[PDB]
């Protein structure tokens, strides 16, 4: 038997952001320095146990950065329980581009009459010394839109599990304490 | 609150088979005569209530027939709880081609060490008078591979809901009586 408690989590953002690295760090605990661009999308599963022995499977949709240029993106976002808006904290364009991704998220939420939880994820915090996006601006963007806030490093693993765990817990409405 | 009981159901088969029509008949009860080819894939959700007030959401992945020619297909099949192998009962090639689709299903099942339930779906039973695939052969293919057996018409709606309901119930292991 199984609850088949499965949450669709879509990971969005520019090609510099580190979406695949974040997902692979979480889903299989591994990292690669050489960039291999995701064409279209890829899919991962990882089951975690939340407090109270609450088992949940995250169905992670790792979307390719080029998809923002087409119409397939709207279909990929449809039915999401959670959305991660990922940017590279050292790359201003990756942050600026989140407006485009989030516009699509809102459009799909409006027409599907849904409301997936949205998380802003500043990746590459191992590169904090060459950070270009101010933490204050990250916070402001969260406040303006009701996003949850995360800072992570796919490379070191810093806060990656905690990010996905928090997103799952927020979707279900469970306290992490 | 919600169980978030969500099952990934992948719909596979040749471009003649009527996958999108089957999915749209189930998910929104509508039908179109003019063929509009699915590029890549599309995704649908429909929640149903099984006996005992058991609520479950089918996440239906409507795969484009052209995807068999590439490598993206393996990714789409990954993590499926159920697979529909759909053919047009009037179109021999659509039936013959199921060997190609099922080869990929088995390959993914082997490497993911999983075992999604597989259903053989003969669509277009409204065209039974021009049927080319014998029911005996459909049955034989099911027996050889342990498939569940369905005959449906996306056009008339004949047995479409029952097909998806049975697939969901078999995945969960619930008696329909
Ligand atoms: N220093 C550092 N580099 C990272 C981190 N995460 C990813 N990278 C690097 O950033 C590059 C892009 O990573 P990748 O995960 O492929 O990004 P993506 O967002 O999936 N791109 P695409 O949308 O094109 O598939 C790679 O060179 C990768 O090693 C991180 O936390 N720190
Ligand atoms: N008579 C009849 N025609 C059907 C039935 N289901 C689909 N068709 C017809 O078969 C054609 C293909 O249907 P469609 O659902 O687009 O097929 P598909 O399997 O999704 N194709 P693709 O993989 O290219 O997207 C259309 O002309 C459609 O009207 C059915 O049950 N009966
Ligand atoms: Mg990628
Ligand atoms: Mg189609």
């Amino acid at each position: 038997g199984s609850h088949m408690r499965q949450l669709k989590i879509v990971v969005l953002g520019d090609g510099a952001s580190g979406k695949t690295s974040l997902t692979t760090c979480f889903a299989q605990e591994t990292f690669g320095k050489q960039y291999k661009q995701t064409i279209g999308l890829d899919f991962f599963l990882r089951r975690i146990t939340l407090p109270g022995n609450l088992n949940v499977t995250l169905q992670i949709w790792d979307i390719g950065g080029q998809t923002i240029g087409g119409k397939m993106l709207d279909k990929y976002i449809y039915g999401a329980q959670g959305v991660l808006l990922v940017y590279d904290i050292t790359n201003y364009q990756s942050f600026e581009n989140l407006e485009d991704w989030y516009t699509v998220v809102k459009k799909v939420s409006e027409e599907s009459e849904t409301q997936p939880l949205v998380a802003l994820v500043g990746n590459k915090i191992d590169l904090e010394h060459m950070r270009t996006i101010k933490p204050e601006k990250h916070l402001r963007f969260c406040q303006e839109n009701g996003f949850s806030s995360h800072f992570v490093s796919a490379k070191t693993g810093d806060s990656v599990f905690l990010c996905f765990q928090k997103v799952a817990a927020e979707i279900l409405g469970i306290k992490l304490n």
